[PDB]
């Protein structure tokens, strides 16, 4: 028992991290097979970031201008191309530690682990979620760009995020591994305000099921509700609308605990209306929304 | 910017995890050089756990009764010995992935990463602290025994914890890598109640400095206090006493932010007395105590 914000083991991804330098800019790259992927803004000076024309800036760079170092050894760059907001640097050596992998584009509410890196070296691993406004609340400093987000299914790493920037508000933005930003963000030093960061309802419900499974049951009430009644309350509290697809996804947790999804919705409705009254659930004084229903099942069953 | 509960990258430790089976009991082991370390209760049946005499049970086991599998390959056991509550299984092959390592015994309040494993396979990584009552609040299921806790300093892994059991109250107990339990716990199915789980004051203060560094400043007040006055309040709120050694350890964070340690103590005193009033600090509605001052410096400076 116990329930922790758990990240995937990071070894398979540590084996892919490299340092990429272009001129005076250094950041991280992801080396898979004979390609290193990195944010295209590696070609920019800080002055370029104000109004960059990436195609024009890229014309001034040749393969030898991209310095890629894996551990303490240099990789030879034999090609380069830009795909949306990422650069793909073809190297002459396949990464011998390339795991089985896929590139996936996640939806808001989905969680993933981040391996925060600097200079191609791992600093730490944490778990987060793609927020409903397409930002992530990470822990990243200058030089962390190119650090990646991923999920693992047994031996296959699904890369879903590459870090590109911090918005003026201190939240983070990035792309999938095809170089497409999540949300409306652009890799430019311009006004980019984020939309409403709503609470991921289906994940809160999953976490209340995790709380019941782990014996924290005080919040269970004698009520039920309907999807429409619950959603009226969810809207008022800036929670995402709960759909029948979300109810279906919670079916395994409902079956495990014997608590109908709509009864748990009624317990969540009361928590929103009454507050916590100084109590905690799974050691939190707020309702946690960065565990998906699959995360709860995975952690509560010991998937490896 | 941003501040996350961050674990160390787990790759170096994933390379050390093996499965150990004795009879019908399977758990995890840690393979370093030519020794596999695991909880001694691998020799017990569930019935044995009620009143085990480990020396007597161990007499009935030979080297061939310990099955050690690393990946999908069997290791040959050429010796076995019990050291306190751990077994050391000498194998004929040194682990080729053995990192630079040390065995350390940590003090309450110190944090470490756990690589939760099942059947010698990694499931996830999370960060936790040795509680002042010598328990850890982990996420562990049956079969997780032998999973380890560690810290990393560049390329040296300091192992500090090996998981042995879950107390009847759902909190966790284990040993250092010499097999000595943290706290008064024993590897027996008997009454073992934990003492007061007090809040680690020096870590809360570190985290309030992290909050200031990351721009969450609302809780800073116009007051100061003394160690003795602060400790009167800390005692009332089940917080650990703050010592001058703790003040000294917070000196780098005090210097970075320009906030005297005793002024931050006065802000914490007001938070304890007034509550949060529905506000959050670093996305938490409670005061977080599982970041040490070194963790805050490490995360805020991007150490790799
Ligand atoms: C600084 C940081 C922190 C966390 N995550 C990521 C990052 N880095 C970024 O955001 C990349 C970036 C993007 C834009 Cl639009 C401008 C710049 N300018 C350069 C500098 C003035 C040093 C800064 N900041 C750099
Ligand atoms: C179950 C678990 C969960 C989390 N962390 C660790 C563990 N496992 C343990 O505590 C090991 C342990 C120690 C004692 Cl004193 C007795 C037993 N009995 C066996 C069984 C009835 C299956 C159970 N439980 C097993």
């Amino acid at each position: 028992s116990g329930f922790r914000k758990m990240a995937f083991p990071s070894g398979k991804v540590e084996g892919c991290m490299v340092q990429v330098t272009c001129g005076t800019t250094t950041l991280n790259g992801l080396w898979l097979d004979d390609v290193v992927y990195c944010p295209r803004h590696v070609i920019c000076t800080s002055e370029d970031m104000l109004n960059p024309n990436y195609e024009d800036l890229l014309i001034r760079k040749s393969n030898h201008n991209f310095l890629v170092q894996a551990g303490n050894v240099q990789l030879r760059v034999i090609g380069h191309s830009m795909q949306n907001c990422v650069l793909k640097l073809k190297v002459d050596t396949a990464n011998p530690k390339t795991p089985k992998y896929k590139f996936v584009r996640i939806q808001p509410g989905q969680t993933f682990s981040v391996l925060a890196c600097y200079n191609g070296s791992p600093s730490g691993v944490y778990q987060c979620a793609m927020r409903p406004n397409f930002t992530i609340k990470g822990s990243f400093l200058n030089g962390s760009c190119g650090s990646v987000g991923f999920n693992i299914d047994y031996d296959c790493v699904s890369f879903c995020y590459m870090h590109h920037m911090e918005l003026p508000t201190g939240v983070h933005a990035g792309t999938d591994l095809e170089g497409n930003f999540y949300g409306p963000f652009v890799d430019r030093q311009t006004a980019q305000a984020a939309g409403t960061d709503t609470t991921i309802t289906v994940n809160v419900l999953a976490w209340l099921y995790a709380a019941v499974i782990n014996g924290d049951r005080w919040f269970l009430n004698r009520f039920t509700t309907t999807l429409n009644d619950f959603n009226l309350v969810a809207m008022k509290y800036n929670y995402e609308p709960l759909t029948q697809d979300h109810v279906d996804i919670l079916g395994p947790l409902s079956a495990q605990t014997g608590i109908a999804v709509l009864d748990m919705c009624a317990s969540l409705k009361e928590l929103l209306q009454n507050g916590m009254n100084g109590r905690t659930i799974l050691g939190s004084a707020l309702l946690e929304d960065e565990f998906t229903p699959f995360d709860v099942v995975r952690q509560c069953s010991g998937v490896t």
